[PDB]
């Protein structure tokens, strides 16, 4: 059972931290980059003690395309330990809004979610830019919707426009968060 070389990239760390990834890659000629390519393979991120992290883009990304989502406590552990440990005790289960048992970075990964809906990013967002929030949706396989109307290019399902029919945007985040496609009734804001 012997894959993919690791290539990683790091999220929610300090400037110490990540220097501190930085040379255990070296050590350990483990790929790293700044953002994530095609052959990343893990998302190294800060969590607490209960393996629950911060919503970061990456990590939104990281659950998309079923990647590992590790602690950077792995890096930390490994360190004093004098060896590559395994991932696997360190995966990480959650975030600040979920809380840690339901594991959606783990679920996400094993299982490889917006298939056959058309969505639409309303230009007007707050945190994260909305190239990359249609950037999620495609690895979701939503069909991302450029503009309004569809014309010839409707599939047929009614269209959701994610905001801030109408749905707030957290409707995404929840649903990749513990990789399952959310109820929109509690998200509609219109």
């Amino acid at each position: 059972r012997a894959e993919r070389d690791i290539s990683m990239v790091v999220s929610g760390l300090t400037p110490k931290e990540v220097m501190i990834v930085q040379k255990f890659a070296e050590k350990y000629r483990l790929a790293l980059t700044d953002v994530i390519t095609e052959e990343t393979t893990h998302v190294i991120i800060k969590t607490d003690a209960e393996f629950v992290c911060e919503r970061t883009l990456k990590y939104f990304l990281g659950i998309a395309g079923g990647k590992w989502i590790v602690s950077y406590s792995w890096v930390i552990k490994s360190i004093q330990e004098r060896k590559l440990l395994s991932v696997h005790e360190f995966e990480v289960k959650g975030d600040v809004v979920t809380g840690s048992n339901h594991q959606g970075p783990r679920r996400s990964r094993e299982s490889q979610l917006f298939e056959g809906l058309q969505i639409y990013c309303c230009e007007p967002f707050t945190n994260m830019p909305k190239d990359e929030l249609e950037r999620m949706l495609q690895l979701c396989g939503a069909s991302v919707v450029k503009e309004l109307p569809l014309l010839t290019r409707d599939t047929g399902a009614h269209p959701i426009v994610l905001v801030q029919r109408l749905v707030m945007w957290d409707w995404v985040l929840d649903s990749i968060s513990v990789y399952r496609c959310r109820d929109l009734d509690a998200y509609l804001v219109q």
